[PDB]
């Protein structure tokens, strides 16, 4: 196969439309991408799309993995198999709604600016390139594979305008041997376009949009024309969705309209659909948005509204699209979709249940510190932290209660007193006076840390509020305490945890539900009757729940299943729990 | 003279009651330095009590200053010589109502944590004091001076309980020759005294308080007897007035009650006056006071409602508190105290007037930069930071004007397109969205950052926010700019402008008004008519000024005036100037 790009995408010396459709790899079962890319197929698309996330990638410095859910390599074969195409995107930076836009948390603990002319940053990104590119290489249509092109960055034109930081990734892209055409995506604006794009190098800028396609595209190639360039217009990202929060309704786009909305993309070039299918934000991975100075955390599911849902079945959606595809290109050959099935729903008694403080030393290697230090630094990237002092209480000025306050922390800090809760603050709240019991001596102080995820798009990229954890301190009266034992916690140890240990009301704990199967199949937890945490299945986080909704179930593939004894670890916070786990054959949602 | 602590002060081997009182050197012009002791010598007290403030004597890193009012070696000299004792209190960290709490603002751009057992802090501290004490060392009672002891840091307890930070620092005034006896003084309670005190190394600790004199000896006391020493009681701070922060209403204390809270100290124990004369913030030395996250700056004057008003004069409350000791101690000698007279009222005619933008290379070399960093990078440690760009102005995604946001800025920036003013924003409000003109190409964005002032007290000595200037960026649309100059302000420099170069409207700009004195008394400089900045004589900044109110003068002492031809250099920021510059034989006040 050869590509290059003229007035038309030039596909074996013929001009091409690309048909894309997003499927994040690293948010779908493995054994679940055969169905995905077979549906993608069977719409009548012809190119697979997909990010590549560093933070999963290279989790801790020097790290790597490309194995399982994170085989690449494996993706792009089930696809060329299967007769599509693909356009990568190994961007440091992918937005795509995802813990910290993709960035490694361990980036934060280096002198480094990102998404500029940093050398350390760019020497962090020749590293990682030098493990992720032999994954990609081999893959191009160059070497025989099956990948059309590369983007460089992603929106740039949504956060900078450093163009010797442009110039310098493309040039790491080539040094480890991307020779496939270039692309970068950008608001179809002037000002994103001028910030973002590479046209004076030649490279084609593309646009990203959801509606009003006539408008996007004159603006498109209006901005080519006027760098004297001849291009194909290319819709890199068709929102034929949206992303969800905690606490804010769910957001659902007509079928039919999304259908006539892509319909004048087609007319004119080529697309690429953000989403096609979703899937799950497994583990910590969700992104997070900010208003301003406020950060508004993105939910676990990540069905987006898209052709399938979270689970890779069809929606109406996917119908109307293939409708319609079939009305303006009725060569395109095209099949019926394949459906997965579901567990029968069922209820499954509580096996055992054990409080986090109780096994507290199976969770984590504790660090000693005079004062505290955020997850980072110690070595933590994602999840819960706990810190513990042994503060002296004593008398105060006017005779009230003592004052806690917890002194920059983020993001949800739970306070307790010789393991009995105080206080429970969120983002801005964190600060606020809590009154401690009126005692002597020294006592426990508890502090239970989430980190919710860090902002994924705009100002707040580098915010102070991106470190998690306690930052400054905490103050017991009028004065910063010293002294903390401080535990990263890695709850991928729940499994190893000893029940048989004491269980606490009102206390973060771990319920296991152990439970046989017949026959794996795809299922939905229902998380209705706990308060706030994460679940494991077999080992595996598949995602965090909330009361708060609107989501309130969890998707279980099958591939995490199997015939015989399962076994199902709930870390709760709240103090909240079921008596049962209840697995319900559809997605359970209630309105915030 | 002998020194020493038992069950009272042993001065010459007999019981002594320390009756002190505070003036701060570098807060009063050395011309009325005897004519300040003079009054308290009058008032029948026998110690004076200062501060010595490190980001005065240090203000650069390695060039101290020990001349003209920071001369404290001649300070000493005049109390001596009128027969007063002293205290003085040599902490790295001083509180008072002033800049940082007296930390050198480079501090900030080193690895450092304030207030704890950190190597790079005691070594900071170390080579401070190795230029320090030598100029202290000589002045005490075991060399023959009038200094009977020295104080360890200040308040510790209303900050941190690092109590090998404490030894340390003890060991560090110690090592440069430091014989005199050591005290600490904190709030009078349990939970201050355990943090802060070092009473386990044998070492004195004294309480600060302003009313409830038996409630608060009686805890201080009881403090002493828990870990059975037995010690004098004494008052190391009486706050006997307060300070005032702009757009509060000033705070005025009964002048006969204050001196019936003193008696009670009095019969009791030792004291100290906070404050006894408070004088003036010169420059840019005004403390901030922080609530939560918001920060709350302190004015220019440092009245402090004291005994001597700002110039020095007695007021109803000296003469109260002058009666109570006669009554209470009848053998002391008293005197009638001096007054200062005022310059008569006069207005002087507008000189000539010049734009900031128009000389801005009189008063700093830029530093260009991709992108910002703060004035304490720069090397500026106080005052005004100007940050230049010329960003691409283009179109937008829905057609409206281009958004500008400063992102990550303290304390208070105005914002200039082509030198026209486009926003002004103060702390939370910074970060808001301004609306650029609806203009095409590039532009220059000019950005006038002011410092306030660095918190002196609490949570947020060390908040993110201690940073001043643009620490995260600027954008324009969706991105950030690239491509800065960046001005550190010496105003300093102010009467070397040529202020026949042009002025515009609506402008941060220099007012000049030369005018000839026949005779240089103290007066007061009438701010009405002036929308915010500072304001210069003879080349000294003699502080800040705001319409907001409730000061609207500034007070002028006699020695920064000369018989002949005087110069005052008002820089004004909001646009907002008067014709004729008013001087006025009183301070003038408004209700915020």
């Amino acid at each position: 196969t050869t590509f290059s790009i003229e007035h038309d995408f030039m596909l074996d010396g013929k001009p091409f439309k690309i048909l894309s459709g997003a499927i994040h790899y690293f948010r779908v079962h493995p054994d679940d991408w055969y169905h995905s890319l077979y549906n993608l197929k069977a719409l009548g698309f012809n190119t697979v799309e997909t990010y590549v996330p560093w933070n999963l990638h290279e989790y801790r410095e020097g790290e790597f993995d490309f194995s399982g859910i994170l085989d690449i390599e494996h993706f792009l074969d089930v696809a060329e198999d299967l007769g599509l195409y693909a356009i990568v995107r190994p961007s440091p930076y992918i937005c795509a709604e995802w813990e910290f836009g993709g960035f490694p948390a361990w980036l934060l603990t280096k002198s480094m600016r990102l998404r500029t002319d940093d050398p350390n940053y760019l020497q962090a990104i020749d590293r990682y390139y030098a493990a992720l590119m032999p994954h990609l290489v081999n893959h191009q249509v160059t070497h025989g594979g099956n990948v059309l092109m590369m983007q460089v960055e992603n929106e740039y034109g949504s956060y900078g305008e450093d163009h010797d930081y442009l110039a310098a990734l493309a040039k790491l892209m080539k040094k480890h041997g991307v020779d496939v055409p270039l692309f970068t995506s950008d608001g179809p604006w002037p000002a994103t376009l001028n910030a973002g794009s590479m046209i004076n190098d030649g490279i084609l800028a593309t646009g990203n949009f959801g509606s009003a396609a006539d408008k996007n595209f004159d603006r498109l190639a209006a901005f080519h024309q006027a760098h004297g360039q001849d291009w194909p217009l290319m819709c890199m990202e068709f929102w034929d969705g949206w992303f969800n929060r905690w606490g804010e309704p769910i957001i659902r786009r007509d079928p039919d309209e999304t259908a006539e909305d892509l319909r004048a993309v087609i007319e004119r070039g080529s697309v690429n659909l953000y989403m096609f299918h979703g899937g799950t934000n497994f583990g910590f991975m969700n992104g997070t948005s900010a208003r301003k100075d406020h950060d508004l955390p993105q939910v676990t599911s990540y069905d987006y509204d898209a052709p399938l849902n979270e689970q890779g079945n069809p929606t109406p959606k996917y119908f109307a699209i293939q409708k319609m595809l079939h009305e303006v290109l009725p060569d395109i050959q095209q099949a019926e979709p394949l459906v997965k099935p579901t567990l029968a729903p069922a209820e499954h008694p509580l096996t055992a249940k054990v409080s986090l403080f109780a096994v507290l030393d199976q969770l984590a290697k504790p660090v000693a510190a005079a004062y505290p230090q955020t997850q980072e630094f110690l070595g933590q990237y994602t999840g819960y932290t706990l810190y513990r002092a042994q503060p002296l209480i004593s008398g105060t000025d006017k005779g009230t209660p003592a004052k806690l306050r917890v002194i920059d922390a983020r993001d949800r800090i739970q306070a307790y007193l010789d393991q009995h809760w105080l206080a429970t603050q969120y983002q801005e709240a964190i600060g606020d006076d809590i009154l401690l019991p009126q005692v002597e001596g020294h006592h426990q102080l508890d502090l239970l840390v989430e980190n919710m995820s860090r902002v994924n798009y705009g100002a707040k990229i580098e915010a102070i509020t991106q470190f998690k954890g306690i930052r400054t301190g905490v103050m017991v009266d009028l004065h910063f305490i010293k002294g903390y034992q401080q535990y990263p916690l890695d709850l991928n140890q729940a499994p190893e945890l000893d029940f048989s240990k004491d269980w606490q009301p009102e206390t973060p704990a771990f319920y296991k539900y152990t439970f046989d199967l017949t026959e794996p199949h795809d299922t939905y937890l229902d998380c209705r009757g706990f308060g706030k945490g994460v679940m494991l299945v077999n080992g595996v986080n598949v995602g965090r729940f909330w009361e708060k909704g609107p989501t309130l179930s969890l998707y279980v593939p099958a591939g995490l299943l199997h015939a015989g004894q399962n076994e199902v670890i709930v870390f709760e916070t709240e103090g909240r729990y079921a008596e049962s786990l209840k697995m319900a054959d559809h997605p359970i949602f209630e309105e915030p």
